[PDB]
């Protein structure tokens, strides 16, 4: 009832909330280097939309970084910057207001879920939420990603006592930075408390199957675990011991037994149904690119709902997905206007307009959003595409379409299609010193096995194919790839050794790209010809 109100006036007068909400953020922001710079010397809409400009990370990073290394929050923002956002490796500037931000969501989100879903409300969630540890900054304050910033906190800590947050897993499990332990610690107390589980999930879909993955390799021991009472002893973390054993408790053969049995049978079809029975939702992302999970998280789940919820990133929280039981392709997040002042820069015909607000965007446009927020961004460009699909009485309905600069994506890490390029360049010299030129690149994410990775097709005084030259290759593009790349490679054990199928095929696909539809190369039916033109494989390491 109260849901349904606070909904619609929420929707409803956008404009005013939006302006209300730039006012909040510029006035006592004249009081900052950056908006001085561009002469804003008291509120003004159109004096905003005049003078300041619409940048990118990189055109105020000279900022951002002199108060990541001890300058006053002020040069950018009078609230006081109190940490970072990790997405090299870029850092945005953060405080509490994010936090206020992220648990509106929370809240929303959870009502949403409940007014969707029956019988939710009688039980736990299995979440795979994890902490990830801060690297720490000259100016003394932490650097931490999004939900990292979020368990740290007492909005965690102190959060709620409801069904929505109420978890299988201890606080401690959640907390521990080595997300090897904790992801089998989960999956361990979950076990135990099966039958308390109604719902399931991670912030994306890529962590689910990682979880799935690692249960399929660890359901052995997990029961040994739950037949003797005791942790294996190789999870090191304190909290994770005490806590996880406090959920263990005892002896439990029987419930062993029972696990063992649901584990042997010949198939994986629908295991998660089958050792979570009242399971009635997978929680978890699958737009964007993480849509390339879906078949197989249908697969070991059943064909139960996916449910993606939020949209949102370092600069700000966007909204939520109001029609949650839908199917993925046709999930549109409602921005909520309290969240941060958004703008919008058409990338089709459909707005001939130079930029455009909230209320403005039209029907069927697609547009580029811009976040001005809580704590010294202003007017940043964010780098997806979005298309406006409807209109929650007078807030807009996005698609999220695509990430406007991106070749592959496997998984947290983001690999630009310059950072890609990084590569196809990279190791080629080395080709070059024994008796090998490049012809061609082209790059794909394959998702046939867990842990997926980046396909990636390269092209007389003999008889086989040279190894030793070619698998340095692979090994020294790798050396290229960011920090978010390698950290999920490795340490996150989320992706395989990377490499190279030797296949003039790119004379020969150039045709495959006038065959349908000035031609230059590209970043990311194509591949039954592709796949065919390949005469061998190698790996890195
Ligand atoms: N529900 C969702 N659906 C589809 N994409 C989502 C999403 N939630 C987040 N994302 C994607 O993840 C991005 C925000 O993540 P961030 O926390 O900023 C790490 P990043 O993507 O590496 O940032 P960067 O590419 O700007 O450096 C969004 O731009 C969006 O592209
Ligand atoms: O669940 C979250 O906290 C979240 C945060 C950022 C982006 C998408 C999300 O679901
Ligand atoms: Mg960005």
């Amino acid at each position: 009832e109260t849901f349904e109100k606070q909904l619609k006036d929420l929707t409803s007068n956008v404009k005013s909330i939006q302006d209300n909400l730039l006012e909040e953020i510029i006035t006592p922001n004249t009081k900052t280097e950056y908006l001085q710079r561009f002469l804003i010397d008291r509120f003004d809409k159109e004096l905003f939309k005049k003078n300041v400009p619409i940048v990118s990370y990189e055109d105020i990073k000279p900022y951002l970084d002199r108060v990541v290394n001890g300058e006053s929050s002020d040069v950018i923002s009078a609230r006081t910057i109190t940490g970072f956002l990790l997405s090299a490796q870029k850092m945005m500037p953060w405080n509490n207001k994010y936090l206020d931000n992220l648990t509106f969501i929370y809240d929303l989100r959870m009502q949403v879920i409940t007014k969707h879903v029956k019988g939710v409300e009688e039980g736990k969630g299995m979440m795979f939420l994890f902490t990830k540890q801060e690297s720490m900054t000259p100016s003394g304050l932490p650097a931490r990603v999004a939900t990292s910033s979020y368990f740290k906190s007492d909005y965690f800590k102190n959060r709620p006592s409801n069904w929505y947050y109420s978890y299988t897993s201890p606080d401690e499990v959640i907390l521990c930075p080595n997300n090897t332990e904790s992801l089998y610690c989960h999956l361990l107390c979950g076990l135990v408390q099966r039958d308390e589980v109604v719902r399931t999930g991670s912030i994306f879909a890529s962590v689910m199957v990682r979880a799935i993955e690692v249960l399929k390799n660890s359901w052995e021991e997990l029961c040994s675990n739950i037949r003797s009472g005791h942790l294996s002893n190789w999870v090191t973390d304190l909290g994770c011991q005490n806590s996880v054993s406090l959920v263990l408790g005892g002896p439990r053969p029987e419930l062993a037994d029972t696990i063992e049995e649901i584990c042997n049978q010949n198939s994986w079809k629908g295991i998660v149904k089958r050792l979570w029975p009242n399971t009635k939702y997978i929680e978890t992302v699958v737009t964007g690119s993480m849509g390339q999970y879906v078949p197989m998280l249908n697969y070991y789940c059943n064909d139960l709902p996916l449910v993606s919820t939020t949209y949102g990133s370092s600069e700000t929280t966007f909204g939520i997905n109001l029609d949650p039981l839908c199917k993925p392709e046709d999930v549109s997040y409602t921005f909520m206007p309290n969240m941060s002042y958004f703008e919008f820069i058409p990338m089709d015909g459909g707005d001939k307009n130079d930029v455009v607000d909230l209320e403005d965007v039209k029907l069927g446009c697609t547009y580029e959003p811009v976040v001005t927020n809580f704590a010294g961004l202003y007017r940043m460009r964010v780098g997806d595409i979005v298309l406006v699909t409807g209109f929650y009485n007078n807030a807009p309905q996005f698609k999220f379409v695509r990430r406007e600069n991106v070749v592959l994506s496997i998984d947290s890490d983001k690999t630009n299609e310059e950072d890609l390029f990084k590569a196809v360049s990279q190791a080629k010299l080395v080709l070059e010193s024994s008796g090998l030129d490049l012809k061609d690149f082209t790059s794909y994410a394959d998702t046939s096995t867990f842990p997926g990775h980046y396909v990636v097709y390269l092209e007389g005084e003999q008889f086989e194919l040279d190894e030793e030259a070619l698998s340095t290759c692979c090994l020294v593009m790798e050396e290229s790839l960011d920090n978010v790349y390698k950290r999920c490679r490795f340490k996150d054990g989320s992706i395989g050794p990377l490499e190279i199928r030797v296949v003039g095929t790119f004379d020969s696909l150039m045709d495959f790209f006038i065959s349908q539809g000035q031609y230059k190369t590209p970043r990311c039916k194509a591949l039954q010809v592709l796949e065919t033109c390949v005469v061998a494989k190698f790996f890195s390491i």
